């Protein structure tokens, strides 16, 4: 059982920062164990090219493909036009995979180039275990007891997947007026007007500094997240000028 | 002296949940005095007509009743005020009632406040009834907010004329922010009304513009409404919430969907 | 309903400094008020004498004295205690006076209890009166300590029979923990004496051991004494500390050196 | 995945109190989960039979029991152990069993424990069953504590013969402290025995000297007993206690008092 | 070294509120002292005059003045400068000044900054001189704001010709966000000016857009803001603040409304 | 204006760990700068000699000769039997050096050999402004109004010298009964019960974890302690077996 040198990214002594040798030298078992109760690991000053990037994400379990074969491994989101995930524009809070045989563990973000951009094109990380359990009680009670439903641009997705030491969180934010979207979330029972307000309460009180972490990207930065732990989001970069290119591995036990 | 089972409502420790048993098998005195610290309880799931609810809530003190010459008070509802979301109404309406504590502007002593949902459909995320922790907010207050409320002088004037009457006085008239009662200071405090919300009564601040006076009810409004001190409730069949007068101020926001109904019942007691 | 401008004492907002010439020009109103929040009231430099002393206390409700047949009690003094350090004598004596309510050994109801330093030598860190926060130390105290002070019977014996005479009862009698007043329990407990100090009473536990009552309140008073909950009041000539004896529990840490004189006098008041 | 209905044990959200009937309602599988981040429940006032604790205990996962070769394990209990106070006994005896983890010193997975009481009688303040958060502690711990825990060798000795007989290693072996499992860090540590209490096992740290173990002992074991951490179970008749082996560590504190009656039932799961 | 009574401004400990005879009688050196550490001094109901003013405040150190070749500085204030809310300027005129350091753009140290209320009418809840205890808030700021502020370059454009003249520098001109002083890193930063505020300077980051400038400013403004680190000064006569230029940084908030009165005098001080 | 890498000692962000290659290579103005605010600084891992120790050290400013001629530079703490500084018994709380041209600004303790030795004679290091700001008044009130004074084994030591942005303490807290004392402070209008009953109490306060750090010792570690915004104190080693070796320097502006 071996350790790994890092410092926590968050005040509540959640995430962890991991120097590039460090990382480079740890056994996948010893970070892939640390992700569980520290949710992300970044890292930075990474020089490492996309076979390296699949050397080091597939040890972590299955490879999950974005039938298979095992050919669609490592998406490339470069920011393309008309595209939506692999586009210029915002991607609401979510969790990666879905369920059974399209579970994610782990998603790992590297970024092979960026150019242009100082202040846009976030990735964030939300700590909703702490952030469910501080919560006012009205927010938590519609993550417990009413169901929510989500449509591709209606089914049943299940908000909590209690794993004991985590309630894995399934939840799809709808996307800002003016963002390409390709999905688009409601509640059952509740009016369009409702839903719309418990998600921007909801959404403000996850963006709280104490829950949530903006990682603004450079070259050779390598973001890990266990997708049981956190949720995640991509903020706009909609910008022609803007030059941003990550690689998404995903794996599953 | 006797003890109820409860669970606090707020992180801090403020409030009061409690199971329905525990409330009915409960003395009077037992509630009467958890509310005065714990400023307001909820208790859900209590299957109860309005003969009963007056026989609950009469037990706590002397009602407060408007009859005879007060008749016209709250359009003649005498003691149990049903609040049942009437258009062209106000105070019973469909709209918001900003923060607020009850027999103020009728200039009546009211201690204890009593809602009970008689029926509750087609709502899930409006028309909360909110409740605010007062004494630990002037506490904890920035400076120069807490210095306006304590040394400045605030004006009601009330504007839903066949609530009010002519038991509330007629033109502007001076609401004391603070009254000393030494386990607290009762708050007793008119904000106004959103824009776009019909509006019941209306405050101002001597000596500030219409400038400054907005902008101070924005800035407390704001602060009062973190979740440290702040409470929402949203409606359910049952449910019974209690608050003391004298300890939280409350509010309710607007349910103004043709859709909704919302109908509570209310009764208020004082010593 | 008037103000009186005040530090607070700890760290938590509990207690209140004075200055002698805003506490002078107060209203007895306004600081008995602010001592139900606060729970005690801390003023230096006030000089007065026994009469004056009186004269203020006595403002704020009736005197708790022991008169005509109730004479006897605390040797005669009737109203204000001079409390200076006598051999041979536990209250009025050198040694330790762990936490207790005043009143509750002589069945009388005290609400405040007025501290006043007349003279003052050769002490700086000995002869304490210390103050606690209990409604805070028993809203934060560990579930296991809680429990025995609300579910099990504590019982009280007095032993300084020439304070107490016969107003106290003779044997073992019950002393109620809390009375639930609803801005505050009234705590009523009576601590053991240090080994070394002369008892002026003496608690049990019905259905404790020895070995388990001893345990508990050691565990207990070290709980109360950490420093978010708990005051220490070291003399000067001059210094005036007044308590809400509902609101706190108070002791007198020892000072059995010949040659310190630590001269105070005591009133009580309750409505 | 379903829910069940419960309170926090500690201030830090820590623990779980349940009422027993959600709990006897509650799928196995929520209670189990619930356990790994809450790391133990406390549930009051149930009325079972050993057979109807084993039929709980049982469906949690695979039964560790010592039968056959083996059977010389614990006298003889096989799978549910009774805790009965017995006289030239240790571990089922009446002394301090200090801070550890079970199943580790007879080298057997052991995930989760359950403590039933079948008859308490004469205590109220002793014979404690107590746990320990032992993430949040070692997180929030001195560095200088922290740093022997993840880099010092810790062995430790079986001294009980008769409990552990050949199942446990002979003289000196290795504990790892630390076994990282994502989720959290399994604590396998065992505390020395208090002076004057009989000892089941001994604990070294190699390249310490004996007062330099003792000394870290004695101040680990003081912050880990700090209320942040630190919850003390005193037993009642149908009380049922149950831990996450791998998520906290646990005690039992003294009842060498002849006249107390402590009968407790243990089983143990794992996957 | 002497010690000043005082009382802390915000819950964290920083600040000063100095009672005006305390103030006064204090020496200079205590007060110099007192600031490093508590960044400002609040001291309310002094009767000074301009000369007065001066007296006091030159005592600190060498004063910072423009005259002879620099004297179009501040046109022609020399020593103190009135800021008397004046049509047609902007840091003497009636707007707000967004946060920011003295002495920076015209690249002179300023290591204290006073401000004297000479004269306020007509003004309760605007016109704020506002303070932010900026060390705690870097401390605990958010990683991706601090980043920013750590390592990009920030420029600066001086707008408001006729106060800075000449002895600015003409067009964009690097000003170090850090300057490491051991005891404190001294913040040299320049807010912009809100929109329909009449702006003096105007800053920007190097290899930023505009969008992002503008965005990184408000989301830090707003972190800056908050009651922890942020304190908000309303004047009324007779009114002193001092702050330490190293320690804190601060703004101004509107006042144009017309029948405002304030004229505030400033002296400013270095080593 | 130039940054060194860091992680901070307390929970409340005091102190610094610096790893020995980032505090070879930093200037030693920023090291001196950090160590005003963080108060003190712990490098692990560093394979000097005595000449390289008091280059590094002597670099922070006028040496502090332990009349002199600059020779009595680095005084050599080897626990020797029957000296008390230089000894291997308690140094009870205390600032080195005194006022005026005796005055130490900074104080490196750095091991040269450590043997024997895992939880005793450790340095540590206490955190006196925080403490002085959270302290109970009654304790607070002695240190700011009582007169100390001290008596090698009597004269007034000022408790505390305002330098604005701290205030320095000097401070002498008696020796354990058993331990070899050099010096025996007193208070004056106190006591013999009333100052031993002060100490005491004052001495747990600071003990508390929130202000209070222990380093145990091992080869190639350096400790710097800023003596203006710190009070230290030795724990006893008195067992022959041990080996501790120490090398000490000081400086002063
Ligand atoms: O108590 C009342 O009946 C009325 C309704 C609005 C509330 C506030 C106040 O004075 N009243
Ligand atoms: O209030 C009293 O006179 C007495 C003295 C001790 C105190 C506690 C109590 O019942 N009494
Ligand atoms: O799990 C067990 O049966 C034994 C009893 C004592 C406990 C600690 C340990 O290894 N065991
Ligand atoms: O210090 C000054 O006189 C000028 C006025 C505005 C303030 C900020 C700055 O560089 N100055
Ligand atoms: O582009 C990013 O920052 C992350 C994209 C993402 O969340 C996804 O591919 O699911
Ligand atoms: O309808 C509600 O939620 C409460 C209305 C109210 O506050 C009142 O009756 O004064
Ligand atoms: O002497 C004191 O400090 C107070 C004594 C006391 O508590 C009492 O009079 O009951
Ligand atoms: O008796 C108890 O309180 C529990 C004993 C125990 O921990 C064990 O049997 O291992
Ligand atoms: O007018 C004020 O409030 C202060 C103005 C100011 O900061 C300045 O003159 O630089
Ligand atoms: O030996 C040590 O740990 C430090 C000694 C010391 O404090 C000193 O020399 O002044
Ligand atoms: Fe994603
Ligand atoms: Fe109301
Ligand atoms: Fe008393
Ligand atoms: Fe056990
Ligand atoms: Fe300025
Ligand atoms: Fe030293």
């Amino acid at each position: 059982s071996e350790i790994v040198k890092f410092n926590p990214v968050m005040a509540s002594g959640f995430g962890a920062y991991i120097d590039h040798r460090d990382f480079l030298e740890a056994k996948t078992e010893t970070i892939k164990n640390l992700l569980m109760r520290q949710g992300f690991v970044v890292v930075k000053n990474l020089d490492i090219d996309s076979d390296t990037f699949r050397d080091i994400y597939s040890a972590y379990g299955t490879i999950v493909e974005y039938v298979g074969f095992g050919y669609r491994d490592t998406l490339k989101l470069e920011g393309e036009k008309g595209k939506i995930v692999t586009g210029r524009g915002q991607l609401p809070f979510h969790a990666d995979g879905g369920l059974l045989l399209s579970q994610v563990d782990q998603v790992f973000l590297y970024a092979a180039e960026i150019k242009n951009v100082k202040f846009r094109g976030a990735t964030t990380v939300c700590d909703h275990a702490l952030a469910c359990q501080e919560m006012p009680a009205h927010l938590l009670r519609v993550l417990e007891e009413e169901t929510f439903e989500v449509r591709v641009l209606w089914f049943k997705v299940p908000v909590f997947t209690d794993l004991g030491w985590v309630r894995k969180m399934l939840i799809y934010f709808p996307f800002d007026e003016g963002q390409p979207a390709s999905w688009e979330p409601r509640i059952v029972g509740f009016t369009d007007h409702e839903t719309q307000a418990f998600f921007q309460e909801l959404g403000a009180f996850l963006k709280q500094p104490r829950y949530y972490y903006k990682h603004f990207w450079e070259d050779g930065d390598l973001l890990i997240m266990d997708n049981r732990r956190v949720i995640h989001e991509r903020e706009e970069f909609n910008d022609d000028d803007i030059v941003r290119r990550l690689y998404r591995g995903q794996t599953a036990d």
